[PDB]
């Protein structure tokens, strides 16, 4: 069958060619289609993009820092990759809990969505509400009950576990190969500790857009060939999700082209 | 161009080819695949499949309920097609609101996501957060801040107003057809009064599953040739959401294949 990566490369093409003008929130322009999908097997192998080298080491350290309930951007710089507000962190295991400020203690406080998921899978692999969602902070003050970012949806079946996000839009240049990469990693922790093997990834997009400035780069980017994807391996037995460390994981086979930078 | 009904025939073979058995809430058994999409064009004709008579007058009927705000069955029924609870068009026109019962009224309760739409839509058609939510009311009592059932994106770009329909999960037999039908036709409405041309409804979904029973009468409509789909005319000018009548619109065209019974 065909490399996975041509699905990201096939919609970079087409947006390019059939892209709409549409200007973002910033009046900064973009080509953009609306309704894409995905689809990545994250089964002996890992979806982390070769036509281009991703910054591995920002996903990983990213993610755990989400994990973690973190709104210090101190702890993540610290890793080399300052209160944030009501990040993902915040929202991902004290989700409806008030936000004051990154020294606050919120043990308790709000729903934990993150070990919802994961007590869910445990308790009910069938469950279709098997549900994760994430707000831009800036939507938060702006109106009551304003709508997410995004939303994960994890789906189980024959001792596999599958997740398919949903993001409102989607930065096909710089954004979407570093997501990749992220949730299906997030996928992969979620199944280590609730003892499945991982499925799936499906990706789908709302606005799917790429910004003028990545066109030419872009464009360059479409004449490479995919190499195999890498394997990602979890080299200790972790139990709960908040033990995972950044040295439990290791990529490898990665064998990507060149980094390519995006404006 | 290929048919666009083609989409879902296709899903519908995948499904019964490469479908896993899984059992739903009620231990009843499916043959799934998660993570679907299809692409439905709205522009001069209108996506009511043919390979099997779908009941327009139900979907069209429901939706002006749905936009009423109703949760009172009798006025559904009353139409040939009580207190319901909070189903879909309560949480349409009063997110958020305390439900009491089908006579309340509710007027300025909760959030008007639907009106917010269509206000967004006119005053920032940029937008990428015109976003409408509908939950199951069973989950409403089960837990704190429980996931959505789905979810309706919309987008406008060149006049042109799209919507994107995210499902947590979806019956492919009985469900799908009808959806794909109603939300069309709200895109249809939505696109109306806003000025707008109508785009594409795009259909994505979590859990995508086909019953056991209905296995063999799908295996049948698969054999069936999908014939050109019919256009959606309204003859009215209509101003408000609210002032939509079923008599305000008429299919034409449509020359469906023999009703096909879903148990």
């Amino acid at each position: 069958p065909p490399h996975g990566e041509l699905q990201y490369l096939g919609q970079i093409q087409h947006i390019l060619r059939c892209g709409v003008r549409k200007d973002d929130r910033t009046g900064t322009g973009t080509l953009s289609v609306f309704g894409m999908q995905a689809r990545y097997s994250l089964r002996d192998e890992f979806p982390l993009l070769t036509t281009k080298r991703v910054f591995w080491k920002g996903v990983l350290e990213e993610l755990l820092w989400f994990i973690k309930g973190s709104t210090n951007a101190k702890e993540l710089s610290s890793k080399g990759v300052g209160d944030l507000g009501p990040v993902y962190g915040f929202q991902w295991r004290h989700f409806g809990a008030e936000y004051r400020d990154m020294e606050s203690d919120y043990s308790g406080q709000g729903v934990d969505q993150l070990q919802r998921v994961i007590d869910t899978i445990k308790t009910n692999p069938d469950d279709r509400r098997i549900i994760m969602c994430a707000w831009n902070p800036r939507d938060l003050p702006l109106m009551a009950l304003p709508p997410c970012h995004a939303l994960c949806q994890f789906y189980v079946v024959n001792s596999e576990l599958s997740c398919q996000l949903y993001q409102r839009s989607g930065d096909m240049g710089l954004g979407v190969p570093f997501n990749i990469a992220s949730y299906a990693l997030l996928t992969y922790m979620i199944a280590h500790i609730t003892g499945l093997k991982p499925g799936d990834f499906i990706h789908t997009l709302g606005d799917a857009h790429i910004y003028l400035n990545h066109i030419e780069p872009l464009k360059i980017q479409l004449q490479r060939e995919p190499r195999p994807f890498p394997k990602l391996r979890i080299l200790r037995k972790v139990e709960k999700i908040d033990d995972f460390k950044a040295e439990d994981f290791q990529i490898e086979g990665y064998n990507p082209h060149p980094t390519i930078k995006m404006e």
